[PDB]
């Protein structure tokens, strides 16, 4: 029993974290095989961040300008190239701790674990979701750039995020491992704001199923709804539309609990229109949307890595 | 900016997780140097649930009865001894991935990371607090016994918890790494119940300081309170008494935010009386008590 926000074990990723120093900037790098991946803004000064020409700044750099440190061992940079907003530093040594990995770009609503690092050293692991406005509500201080987001599927690490910046509201913006930003963000010091966020509906439903599996049933009702009528209510309350794909994905949880997805949607509709009335669900007075249906099945069944 | 429930990176502990099988029972072991630590109840049969005599059950065991598996490699048990509720299996190989470590017994209110494991394999990491009633609100299924709780403040792993059992309310009880249970619990299936839980007051205050550091101030007020008046109010909402030790511990956060502890206590009294009125604090509609003052300073 119990339901916690749970991250993947971070060991496979900890063995890849390195410190990248370029001039006065120090941030984190991801060392996989003989390449160190890090945010391209490591080559910027304070003025170079205001209006940057990264091709021009990079051409002026030499391999010895990049100081890569893996623990207390300095790695030798033998090449450098840029792929979108990520800098790739070719090193003379393949990381012996390189796990089986893939670079995957995730969709909003998908969750992943973040290994927050400072000076190439892991300091914390937490779970979060890619918000529908493409920001993440992370926990990052100065020096955390280059920290990565990942999932594990069997023994393969899927790297899905690299930290680049903090927006004025305190939320975070970053890229996939190919350097493509999630959201309409740019890696420069300019006016940028996160769009109005919405609730990840399929994830709330998954968390309501996790609550039922854990013995919390007060919110269940005799009613059902059409998918279209539910989406009218969801639009009203700044909730993401629920698709037939989401209904299908929730199938196993629906079969296990005996509560059809549209039956759980009618419970969610009542919670949205009436609130919790002083009650909690899984120790929360708000509807939680950072657990996907796969996370709920993984935690309530005990899948290992 | 931002404030998340954050666990320590689990890599140093993952390299210590092994599977321990004894008869029909399989659970997790912690492999440090040449010793595998695990709950002694791994030696219990179906008839030794209510009143096991662990000394008697253990004397009947031989080293080859314990099957220890580290990955796809079977370790050879060359000795076995019991220390309180923990079984120590001497193995013929020192774990090459043994980190720098310590065994520390924690106090209620203290937080730690849990590396939940099944069959010696890590499946997830989450952050817990030792509740004032000495239980933990974990997420554990059957097979999670032997999963450990730890802190990794700089380089060294401090092991503070080993999972042993789930109480009827779905909360969890376990021991420190010396086999001493936290709470009045025993490793028997005899009727046991967690006492009435209370809120870790010093941790709620620490989290209110974290919210102020992060820009939230709506809950602040112009009032202060005596420590005694705060305790008289707080105990009516099942909050733990706030001691002078707790007031002192909150000193640095008080200095950093400019809000005296007793001033923040008056905000907490007001929140308890009024609720949040549709507002949130750090993305939460409830007062969070699983962040210590040390966690808040660490994360901010
Ligand atoms: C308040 S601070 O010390 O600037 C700070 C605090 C927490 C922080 C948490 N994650 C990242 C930070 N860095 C940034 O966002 C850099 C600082 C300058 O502004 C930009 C603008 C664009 C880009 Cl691509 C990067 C940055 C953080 C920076
Ligand atoms: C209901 S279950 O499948 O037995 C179960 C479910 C979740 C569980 C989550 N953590 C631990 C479990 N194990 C226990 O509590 C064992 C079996 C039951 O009785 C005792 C009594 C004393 C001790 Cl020291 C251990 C146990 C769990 C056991």
């Amino acid at each position: 029993s119990g339901f916690r926000k749970m991250a993947f074990p971070s060991g496979k990723v900890e063995g890849c974290m390195v410190q990248v120093t370029c001039g006065t900037t120090t941030l984190n790098g991801l060392w996989l095989d003989d390449v160190v991946y890090c945010p391209r803004h490591v080559i910027c000064t304070s003025e170079d961040m205001l209006n940057p020409n990264y091709e021009d700044l990079l051409i002026r750099k030499s391999n010895h300008n990049f100081l890569v440190q893996a623990g207390n061992v300095q790695l030798r940079v033998i090449g450098h190239s840029m792929q979108n907003c990520v800098l790739k530093l070719k090193v003379d040594t393949a990381n012996p701790k390189t796990p089986k990995y893939k670079f995957v770009r995730i969709q909003p609503g998908q969750t992943f674990s973040v290994l927050a690092c400072y000076n190439g050293s892991p300091s914390g692991v937490y779970q979060c979701a890619m918000r529908p406005n493409f920001t993440i509500k992370g926990s990052f201080l100065n020096g955390s750039c280059g920290s990565v987001g990942f999932n594990i599927d069997y023994d393969c690490v899927s790297f899905c995020y690299m930290h680049h910046m903090e927006l004025p509201t305190g939320v975070h913006a970053g890229t996939d491992l190919e350097g493509n930003f999630y959201g309409p963000f740019v890696d420069r010091q300019t006016a940028q704001a996160a769009g109005t966020d919405t609730t990840i509906t399929v994830n709330v439903l998954a968390w309501l199923y996790a609550a039922v599996i854990n013995g919390d049933r007060w919110f269940l009702n005799r009613f059902t709804t059409t998918l279209n009528d539910f989406n009218l209510v969801a639009m009203k309350y700044n909730y993401e539309p629920l698709t037939q794909d989401h209904v299908d994905i929730l199938g196993p949880l629906s079969a296990q609990t005996g509560i059809a997805v549209l039956d759980m949607c009618a419970s969610l509709k009542e919670l949205l229109q009436n609130g919790m009335n002083g009650r909690t669900i899984l120790g929360s007075a708000l509807l939680e949307d950072e657990f996907t249906p796969f996370d709920v099945v993984r935690q309530c069944s005990g899948v290992t890595f």
